[PDB]
């Protein structure tokens, strides 16, 4: 967390991903299709 910790959570909607943020799911899930894949196996 270089010096700074600029971070607000504007946006309600956020990516489980990277943190993204978003106002609409609808907007949020546009922004996972991309980011949609099966890393990481062995899930349960
Ligand atoms: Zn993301």
């Amino acid at each position: 967390g270089s010096s700074g910790s600029s971070g607000t959570r504007e946006k309600p909607y956020e990516c489980s991903e990277c943190g993204k943020a978003f106002i609409r799911n609808s907007q949020l899930i546009v922004h996972q299709r991309t980011h949609s894949g099966e890393s990481g196996p062995s899930s349960g």
